[PDB]
């Protein structure tokens, strides 16, 4: 029932993350000296600690906000990846089955609490 459980249900996933090794390329922006056309394939960079501070900041309204911006960290390392079998694309990929795994009740529990609301 609880329409703010969310944010502390998302620290929580957040920290979870963060001890993973898997998100270790994905835990600060993409450096561009390290890849200097990064800029041109991807419009919209995203990493972690730009998700977790967003949150902080309370500047996120619900759960699905974070998750659009979770996505678009998987979806740049696959639209710049030169290889599927990549290393950091393959970390990704498991970090992303983690993430989705995680963050289904999330949004599950936020949805229906917000339909109790609005009943
Ligand atoms: F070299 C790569 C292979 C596969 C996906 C992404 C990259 N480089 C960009 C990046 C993203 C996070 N860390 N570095």
């Amino acid at each position: 029932y609880d329409i703010q459980a969310w944010k502390k249900q998302c620290e929580e996933l957040l920290n979870l993350i963060f001890q993973c090794e898997d998100s270790e390329p994905f835990r600060q922006p993409v450096d561009l000296l390290e890849y200097p056309d990064y800029r041109d394939i991807i419009d919209t960079p995203m990493d972690f600690a730009t998700v977790r501070e967003t949150l902080e900041a309370g500047n996120y309204e619900s759960p699905m906000e974070l998750c659009k911006d979770v996505r678009l960290i998987f979806s740049n390392s696959k639209a710049y990846t030169p290889s599927k079998r990549s290393r950091i694309y393959s970390m990704s990929l498991r970090l992303s089955a983690f993430f989705e795994e995680h963050i289904s009740s999330v949004l599950s529990d936020y949805k229906s609490a917000l339909r109790f609301h609005k009943r």
